[PDB]
DNA sequence: CAGGTAGACGCGGACATCAAGCCCGCCGTGAAGGTGCAGCTTCT
């Protein structure tokens, strides 16, 4: 099991929706708060949300 | 080559009730997965 590898934890960043054949980067980086006013995302300011696993 | 002016077109009242609306059987499947390693093969 510690010779297996693969795992990276991410938190919003997978690749492998896009084309899943496709053996790009994978980020575990949840962005910065917006400083405009009005529009929101990434399920960021409560709530606290699982990590993927690619 | 022409063909009218005027004025007005009613009120009331009512428009049904009864009873029931089926049963049977079935509903395609085939193809739409990636990653990692062991071993073979081909070439030098």
């Amino acid at each position: 099991a510690a010779r297996r590898v693969g795992q990276l934890q991410l938190v919003t960043h997978t690749l492998k929706p896009i084309h899943p054949d496709a053996r790009g980067s994978n980020l575990h980086s949840l962005p910065q708060a917006p400083g405009q006013p009005g529009l929101a995302g990434s399920h960021e300011l409560g709530d606290r949300l699982v990590s993927d696993v690619v």
